[PDB]
């Protein structure tokens, strides 16, 4: 997961729509 070319919430987007703690935690 690289995001340096992209923001914070754009970082978010793509690579913590694949988190598994949305239900568990």
């Amino acid at each position: 997961c690289s995001c340096t070319d992209m923001s914070d919430l754009e970082c978010m987007n793509f690579c913590h729509k694949d988190v598994i703690w949305v239900n568990r935690n």
